[PDB]
């Protein structure tokens, strides 16, 4: 039968998001894990992080698509059996703008530029999962060159698309009787927008990025969000393990 | 061992240029033609050349790259050790400037426009190799417009291109002896503009075109090219039955 085959970086943001979409979708991939237990001269992957994620690649018998954001999409499309779940609404549908404007809105964020910006400059992580010993290799090693004021910047953006996140989910619990199905930032289905909001939580605990963004009472409705999500059968079986760094 | 693979459309542009560099690099790779023999609708390789070809995907290992012009390059950087031939000069030598000019110029072609062209307004071929009955399907069937005059316009476009590279060869003709080792368009070694250009005349050929450029006197350097090109180990192993429309 025509097979899935995947390409991929375990511990790369892109790889996620795709990964944590073939499971959502119950499709049944090939996944082939091409990342080195260590570099040549013995990285581990977290201190592989600064260097190209390399973008992931599906062989769907002759079809190839070799970028996260295509390979969801081309799943979406290629997949419509009845069984195979939908992470999108309708394109008629009046959900589909909103859907897609947050998953672009969480999609443009630079998380390459927090990878960097936690290694360097890291005062201005929390909790931080590196090791800290990464941090003097790379700043003596020495892309966009080391700005505070510009990761500073950057991370103030990324307040504010949280921000808009954590209204559009409190409206959701407002919505919802307590006693019901709860539903995600969108509705109650998990949407695209959902595994992108997903990972990029999970990536920012990583960087230490999370604890100033939600927590103590900052954003409730994203804190309650992230602990759901971590809870999730998909989440914990892709993603699982990627934020640990015994683990490899 | 660390293996090269690589997932392409035998029938393509783009997998043509980089399975020839692998085989002038002399180096071994696990292909794999992912295209079909029929379409789903019974539309053979050549009906099929409208659909995307398809870009390719190189495997070295860990690293993941999925372009032509890119999986060439990075073969080219990878693969460093004395015996692999080098097809580019050194960046520091006056030869890299003119090597990559022409290697550009060749790419920049719209060869994913003719291939359209020639199906449509069949006529301004010459000896088309595509079967007519293609014309039909496609022309009732209905990217960009079919508009003569755009097609008439980049035709006189690839006839600078081919001007320029008529010149160049002229000029290595005069300056090599006539009982002495031909040197090709930049130079005796064969570089990645060498490949452009072998694979640029031979898909024109496909498309029928070939013979409006050249033949019968005129850019005679260039026809004589193509026959030395022709014969080469090389590319008889690679394209050598990639313009058969019975082979597939």
């Amino acid at each position: 039968e025509v097979k899935l085959i995947l390409y991929h970086w375990t511990h790369s943001f892109s790889s996620q998001k795709v990964r944590l979409v073939i499971a959502e979708k119950a499709l049944k991939c090939e996944e082939h894990d091409v990342s080195l237990p260590l570099s040549e001269h013995n990285e581990p992957w977290f201190m592989r992080l600064n260097s190209t994620g390399e973008v992931p690649v599906l062989i769907h018998g002759e079809n190839i698509i070799c970028e996260a954001t295509q390979i969801i999409d081309y799943l979406e499309q290629t997949f419509l059996d009845e069984r195979t779940p939908r992470l999108m609404p309708d394109k008629e549908s009046m959900y589909y703008p909103w859907v897609q404007h947050y998953r672009e809105l969480l999609d443009s964020l630079p998380m390459d530029a927090y990878t960097h910006g936690c290694i360097l400059h890291p005062e201005l992580t929390v909790d931080s999962m590196i090791p800290a010993y990464a941090t003097t290799r790379i700043r003596s090693q020495i892309l966009d060159h080391d700005n505070v004021k510009y990761l500073k910047k950057i991370l103030d953006e990324l307040e504010k698309v949280l921000d808009q996140v954590e209204t559009e989910l409190q409206r959701r619990n407002e919505e919802t009787p307590e006693e019901g199905q709860q539903p995600w930032l969108c509705g109650e289905s998990f949407t695209l927008a959902d595994v992108s909001l997903a990972v990029t939580l999970h990536r920012l605990k990583f960087l230490g990025f999370a604890r100033r963004n939600w927590g103590n009472g900052k954003r409730p409705n994203l804190e309650t969000y992230y602990e759901r999500v971590l809870k999730r059968k998909t989440f914990n079986k892709v993603l699982g393990h990627v934020n640990n760094i015994l683990i490899s």
